[PDB]
């Protein structure tokens, strides 16, 4: 599981 | 599971 | 599963 | 499965 904001 | 915001 | 916004 | 919004 991989989550970003950016 | 990959989630982006960008 | 992938989920992307950009 | 594959959602992109771009």
């Amino acid at each position: 599981t991989a989550v970003v904001t950016n």
